[PDB]
């Protein structure tokens, strides 16, 4: 899995993976990015909670919630409400794209 | 792969895959979608050319180009120049999300 769509959840100890990269939301709440197992970046929120999960909101904001729903860390960046996609890319970057520009259907093109 | 980023190209006979869905740009220019190996959708541009490829532009426009670089078919929908992502979703819908909302970095949040 290399994509997390808005509204979806990555639960404790699960990861996104692309090429040599992995993005894991750890049970103890640290969101960590690895390159061949080497920690290259982290939200630096280890042990700030337990049973943590990662979710992408309808406005594109990326947030880590602990089991009691406290907002542990977030990209703290939002756009208009709609549908977004977090992509862990083979180049190591995890980018949030959105909202929807196009898909099939009548008024399927934004603006 | 289930994602096609701006600047990337899916070449003739190659496809995106997600769950039970496959999206193939055929050499003869027809973009075909399959559900468990069975065609359920097509751009309906078969034989409009040869050596065709599918690419996503920096403005989010999705285009099928033949080997002579003629625009055979496209989403004919675009936004500001930036970065977009075409995602073939597990539910079978292929959606173009963009532009970038957020990424790690000093100027990572759109607006």
């Amino acid at each position: 899995d290399n994509v997390l769509l808005s509204g979806q959840t990555l639960h404790a100890d699960h990861s996104l993976q692309a090429g040599a990269y992995t993005l894991t939301i750890q049970n103890k709440c640290n969101l960590v990015k690895y390159q061949n197992g080497r920690q290259i970046w982290a939200s630096n929120t280890d042990r700030r909670g337990s049973g943590c999960r990662l979710t992408l909101l309808s406005d594109g904001n990326l947030v880590i919630y602990d089991h009691n729903n406290n907002d542990v860390w977030g990209s703290a960046c939002w756009g208009d409400n709609g549908k977004y996609a977090l992509v862990l890319q083979k180049d190591g970057r995890f980018v949030i794209y959105g909202p929807v520009l196009w898909s099939l259907g009548p008024n399927g093109c934004r603006r």
